Formats: C-alpha cells, sequence, structure tokens
C-alpha cells in the first residue's frame, strides 16, 4: 500500500526524474536516477530523505521538479521547465492513473515548492502586494487540475530566506532588504490561498510547511546545528549550510525532512 508522492518545484527540489526512466517501485522508490544523484546538494534532497531516510511506510517518488523554474513563463519567465509544463507532464502520463502509477484520492500526495526564482527575479521590478496574488492565483488554478483529476492530499512548502543566500548577501543589505520584504508578503499570500482552497473545498487534507522559518532559526544560530558560520560555501554538501552560493546541501536538506515529518504525518506516509 504505497503512498504515490508526486513533486513539482526547481532547483531545491529537482533530482533528473525521467517520466521515460526506471519507474517508482517497492525495491526502487525514487525510480530514476539512484538516490543521490541528480540535486543541488551534493546528496540526497528533502524528497529523497522524506521518500527513503523519513518515511513510515511505503512512498514512491514522481519528482518532476526542474531546475529554473518559475510558476508560469507568462508571468516571470524563466527556463521552459516552469511548473505549468510540470502539471502538463503529470497531466501527460500520471494523471489518468495507469497501470504503472495506480494512484486515488486516499494515497496519493501532491507537493510543490515554487516560488524562489519569481521572487529572485521580480522583486525589484514588480509590486509585491498587488503582483503576488498573481502569482499565487496562477499556482492555485495548477492545484485545481490535480484535484479535477481526484488529487485531495497536497503539501506547501513556502520560500526559504534565499536573500540570506551568499549570491543575495553579496548585492547589499538594501538588496537582502527589498528581497526579503517582497518574499514575506508572497509567502502571506500563499498561506491565504492554502487557508482559503483547504476551506472552500472541504474534502482535502493539506499542510503548509514553513521552511522559511525553520532555515531561519538555523542561519540566526548556525553553531547549534553543526554548521561554523551562516555564509560559508562547501560543495561537500555537509561543511557549510550552502553547497553553492544559492543552494543548501544534503545535510541542511536532511535537517528540514526530519523537521517536517511530524508535520506530515496527516498525509500518509510519514
Amino acid at each position: 500500500n504505497p503512498t504515490y508522492f508526486f513533486t513539482f518545484g526547481d532547483s531545491y527540489s529537482q533530482t533528473g526524474f525521467s517520466a521515460s526512466g526506471t519507474q517508482p517501485s517497492a525495491s526502487n522508490p525514487m525510480g530514476n536516477p539512484d538516490l543521490g544523484i541528480g540535486t543541488t546538494t551534493n546528496g540526497p534532497n528533502w524528497i529523497g530523505y522524506l521518500t527513503t531516510t523519513e518515511n513510515a511506510s511505503l512512498v514512491l517518488s514522481y519528482n518532476l521538479a526542474a531546475g529554473g523554474a518559475t510558476i508560469d513563463n507568462a508571468l516571470v519567465p524563466f527556463y521552459p521547465g516552469d511548473l505549468a509544463s510540470q502539471f502538463r507532464l503529470f497531466e501527460d502520463v500520471y494523471a489518468d492513473k495507469p497501470a504503472s502509477a495506480p494512484w486515488s484520492a486516499e494515497d496519493a500526495v501532491f507537493g510543490v515548492w515554487i516560488g524562489i526564482n519569481d521572487i529572485g527575479n521580480a522583486y525589484y521590478s514588480t509590486d509585491a502586494e498587488t503582483y503576488t496574488p498573481k502569482l499565487i492565483s496562477r499556482l492555485e488554478s495548477l492545484v485545481e487540475e490535480v484535484y479535477k483529476n481526484g488529487g485531495r492530499k497536497f503539501l506547501f512548502l513556502n520560500v526559504p530566506p534565499t536573500s540570506r543566500s551568499p549570491l543575495f548577501l553579496e548585492q547589499g543589505e538594501e538588496v537582502v532588504k527589498q528581497h526579503a520584504e517582497y518574499l514575506s508578503v508572497y509567502n502571506e499570500n500563499l498561506e491565504g490561498m492554502v487557508d482559503d482552497f483547504t476551506k472552500k473545498k472541504g474534502d482535502v487534507t493539506t499542510v503548509l510547511y514553513d521552511s522559511w522559518s525553520f532555515m531561519t532559526k538555523i542561519l540566526d544560530d548556525p553553531t547549534a546545528y553543526g554548521f561554523p558560520d551562516a555564509t560559508c560555501i562547501n560543495d561537500d554538501g555537509t561543511s557549510c549550510i550552502w553547497w553553492d552560493n544559492y543552494h543548501p546541501g544534503m545535510k541542511y536538506h536532511l535537517l528540514q525532512a526530519e523537521d517536517m515529518k511530524p508535520k506530515l504525518r496527516k498525509l500518509g506516509g510519514w
């Protein structure tokens, strides 16, 4: 009795899963590539950890996330594999519940972690209070497609403090601040959307995971988590919070997955 965990997102979530590659099974829950390959962490990422280390029962991971993704290239554009295209890939291969992924409302969990790149590319050129509702409304319409297919369990991660990644710190404290203020508005509107959707549907199970506060706790007191400081970079993924100037390493992703486990019990796999 597996949980079918379909995920959508950006480079904080990518593993390089191909819908034409080896498919998830009990003996191979990630499908492809091997657990620990394809990420921006030097090892497993939060999805790999949730699927294989923090799981309370069998979880099968179909990870559609792609580096460079924004919500929809008609709003903030980046790479062709935006979130809209990831939902299209889902619609093309898994939405009709094929024998290879025979999911149902009671055993499918749809996880979305998006907005890092939308905010990263729009925080200085748009007004947060009126532009972020357009981003969030487009996210909600994508979620509605999965709802129409029969999905009922949803996991949303808010945007973490990429304002304090080395890439942003180097642009100056006032840019860190402008980005952080915009991001806060986005995350508030995301929360409102998840709450409104949950109430309006009445038949869904949802979790909004506050990655922002979790990461912020570590950045504020890095040595309490085994990191020497909040700014160093090490591509080993474990010596520093940062694997490169914009992405956290496997040690951070493991701490996040361990933090998420109790909050995901209600979704069935944890």
